[PDB]
């Protein structure tokens, strides 16, 4: 329902990928960013803005940019 829910799902996929490589710390980081993005009350137009939120990293912002590039 949340405007960013689609991106949140993609973040969950990224978290699983990090787990697949044994990078549990990164996976947890993605999950934290996903929760914050959900709590945020507005659709985000770019990942760069997303970085402002606690738990969002540069890599996560880039994923957001890519998703926007896809549609």
């Amino acid at each position: 329902e949340t405007l960013n829910g689609a991106l949140v799902n993609m973040l969950k996929e990224e978290g699983n990928k990090a787990l697949s490589v044994g990078n549990i710390d990164d996976a947890l980081q993605y999950y934290a960013a996903a929760i914050t993005l959900d709590k945020y009350p507005h659709k985000i137009k770019s990942g760069a803005e997303a970085k402002k939120l606690p738990g969002v990293g540069t890599k996560i912002a880039e994923k957001i940019d890519e998703f926007l590039a896809t549609g």
